[PDB]
DNA sequence: TTGACTCTCTTAAGAGAGTCA
DNA sequence: TTGACTCTCTTAAGAGAGTCA
């Protein structure tokens, strides 16, 4: 695609394509001891996946469509954000699931924005535990609690102070 | 190296010379809108670092000891765990800068834990903000915050449902 | 034009080891 | 022995591009 109005007919297809992955049912933690149910269209584990999709990594896709005669690729995930800017405070615009579910593809659990924002969500405390993020946590952060620490900060001696 | 005296040796001379680092002060957010005061043990930014450091990137450094005769090295921050597991549940344990000061050596300011549990630092929102981590943050973290997502999640048709 | 594979790269929090003097 | 450089790798969040029928 190249206009705006070609870019909005990959985008109809893309979902369209998506909307009959599986639909799977989630039970997730919201923060506050709260839980929630999630639905996330799932894109299948091989081949065949759907129509323009194919699997360049273990959890990596691509949609291709041929315009004009001339192939066309993006990531997976990446195509309801076709029409936005593609980077933000000199950082690339990345697709974030909201829902930390790879597979998955539903648009309505992807945001766009940079990879450090990316990353953060996966130890929010949800939207229900206190998440401040402006476009707001479905779920709380499969990485969130009080960790795994194996060894806290010490010192054998007295060289040093906090 | 080998037993249990030599590398307490290890840890006393490394903290001795490390001990020696120039010290700086830095006044940090604790969240809850208060603010911290931290002394970090800053590693030089050029040669001569210190007895046994050596630059091996741009912000990693070794540590190296010559013990019978055979060399051992360490990772720089490493040192102060040598005799902690190097594993938990399967995960490599890491030197968490509870700083978020790359240069600083200080092991009051180190923990021990997974990789995950060491980025996700990155997004707490501090010892006064509400941080849950076992082993608690010396201070918010340089990425808390509202973030700066480009686009939420988003549909064009009816195909999907949150 | 398509599907099903192949490949290496990006970011930051972290690591290992080799070459010289 | 100790110092000062060089190189590539690891892990999860995420990417682009080539081959072939
Ligand atoms: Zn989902
Ligand atoms: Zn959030
Ligand atoms: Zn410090
Ligand atoms: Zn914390």
């Amino acid at each position: 695609a190249l206009t705006n109005a070609q870019i909005l007919a990959v985008i109809d297809s893309w979902e369209e394509t998506v909307g009959q992955f599986p639909v799977i049912t989630h039970h997730v933690p919201l923060g506050g001891g709260l839980q929630g149910t999630l639905h996330c269209y799932e894109i299948p584990l091989a081949a065949p996946y759907g129509v323009g999709f194919a699997k360049n990594g273990p959890t990596r896709w691509q949609y291709k469509r041929t315009i004009n005669q001339v192939v066309h690729r993006w990531g997976s995930h990446t195509v309801p954000f076709l029409l936005e800017p593609d980077n933000i405070n000199g950082k690339t615009c990345t697709a974030s699931h909201l829902c930390h579910n790879t597979r998955c593809h539903n648009p309505l659990h992807l945001c766009w924005e940079s990879l450090d924002d990316n990353k953060g969500r996966n130890w929010c405390p949800g939207p229900n535990g206190g998440c401040v993020h402006a476009v707001v946590c479905l779920r709380q952060g499969p990485l969130y609690g009080p960790g795994a620490t194996v060894a806290g900060p010490q010192q054998r001696g007295s060289h040093f102070v906090v």
